[PDB]
């Protein structure tokens, strides 16, 4: 019997609403729910929660037509959320989760307060960029005082701002945000090796690389997304060029086959010698990026490596050894990158294969991660049954339930031709208001 995609979408929505009810009951205004114990935890600043999961959920709720829930969340933000806090926030996570989550909720609703708050937060983050003579952000900033800490940063944490900051520039009229984000990316691109790669680790004050490892994976990942995304969102010609050049260099020097499967291990950024054998589950975003930049066959080949992991292990292992294709770790982070890739590739030509694969992933999530008050990360994927930890990461609220719903629902609330998603799946273009 053919899959009833609309029924599956309705199931995703039902499960999301059920999870939201758990959040309201156990973690209202708090950063994350721990859905096994039915408690909450902080994310950015211990003991000074910022409603993280609530903010992350907002655009998802609106897209699903969970309007009462959306408005309850928006109304909480408007009454309660502020960033004048004497504590250190990680600049990267704060931008993609809170600035981006407020922006997508603003674009869905039109509510000016959500933009005001996004902009206030971005101005606090800007101090981290201003503290570097290169415009490379320090990793942490005190939200009240502007004091910075830890300049030993990485491509992802210097280069995952241009989508949110560029949208701020469009909405506010002030070019400073776009300019600040782009300058940091240009810094590392200008320091590409002769083979077109950047090392993943960089110092905000010296402006120099602090390792020799080029990566598509953790430390680097979303830098490469945001090059393409800035072309798509802003028509930036430099970013269009850079996106394709960077991916070309990765395909030339990092694409390696092991046991017939495509992987992208770390390599020396100048010599191309392989320098690692690990691949994170988090690398699966790259299958979608490959399609976006005009390398779809390569993207499908890379997706197939993760499809192998899903078919073999049920849940994709958090990290694997590329030389054996086996897990390196047994726990998980309830990770969204497989349906991320499926949605991004499906947006190209609507091939139902991607729906098939994402449905496996959703059903596996239901079979493994469901807990009393929501969905949780896993302790051990190798035992039967798989054992659970006790945490619903904030990104779950923005990412995989949205990906599944967008893949299955054909919702009239999104213009699928104009849809743009941040690395946190915040919708930054494509809302069709009712
Ligand atoms: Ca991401
Ligand atoms: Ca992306
Ligand atoms: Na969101």
């Amino acid at each position: 019997t053919p899959e009833d995609w609309k029924a599956l979408a309705a199931d995703v929505r039902s499960e999301f609403q059920w999870a939201w009810q758990g959040y309201v009951a156990k973690a209202w205004g708090k950063d994350e729910i721990n859905p096994v114990s039915g408690t909450s935890r902080s994310f950015f600043i211990e003991g000074h929660d910022l409603g993280l999961s609530l903010v992350e959920a907002l655009d998802t709720l609106w897209i699903m037509g969970l309007d009462a829930e959306f408005q309850a969340g928006v109304d909480w933000v408007k009454a309660n959320l502020s960033f004048d806090v004497d504590g250190n926030a990680q600049v990267f996570e704060t931008n993609i989760r809170l600035v981006g989550g407020l922006l997508s909720a603003h674009l869905a609703s039109g509510d000016p307060v959500l933009l005001a708050k996004a902009r206030d937060l971005a101005d606090r983050l800007a101090k981290a960029f201003e503290a570097s003579p290169h415009g490379l952000p320090w990793r942490y900033v005190n939200l009240r005082t502007g004091a910075v800490s830890d300049p030993e940063t990485n491509l992802a944490e210097i280069g995952t701002y241009l989508s949110e900051f560029g949208v701020l520039s469009q909405l506010t009229g002030e070019r400073k945000y776009f300019d600040m984000a782009k300058r940091a990316m240009r810094h590392t691109l200008d320091r590409r090796s002769k083979i077109g790669l950047m090392a993943a680790n960089i110092h905000a004050m010296t402006g120099a690389f602090t390792s020799r490892n080029a990566s598509i994976d953790v430390y680097a990942d979303s830098f490469y997304e945001y090059l393409w995304d800035a072309w798509a969102l802003f028509g930036d010609e430099d970013c269009k060029r850079w996106a394709v050049e960077c991916v070309d260099a990765q395909l030339a020097h990092q694409a390696k086959r092991y046991d017939g499967r495509l992987w992208f291990p770390m390599v020396d950024f100048e010599t191309g010698a392989v320098t690692g054998t690990a691949q994170s589950e988090l690398a699966a975003y790259y299958a979608g990026l490959l399609g976006q930049v005009g390398r779809k066959a390569q993207g499908d080949d890379y997706l197939a490596s993760f499809t192998y992991l899903q078919a073999t292990f049920g849940v994709i292992p958090e990290s694997i050894d590329v030389t054996t294709g086996q897990p390196r770790r047994k726990h998980t982070g309830l990770r969204p990158e497989y349906p991320d890739a499926c949605l991004n590739l499906w947006l190209i030509d609507r091939d139902p294969r991607y729906r098939r694969l994402a449905a496996i992933h959703y059903r596996e999530m239901k079979a493994t991660s469901r807990a009393a008050f929501g969905y949780t990360a896993l302790k051990d994927i190798t035992t039967r049954p798989m054992t659970q930890d006790d945490n619903c990461p904030g990104y779950w609220w923005s990412e995989q339930m949205k990906y599944y719903y967008l893949l299955f629902s054909d919702t009239p609330r999104i213009d699928y031709g104009q849809l743009q998603l941040s690395t946190e799946a915040n919708v930054l273009r494509g809302f069709r208001k009712v």
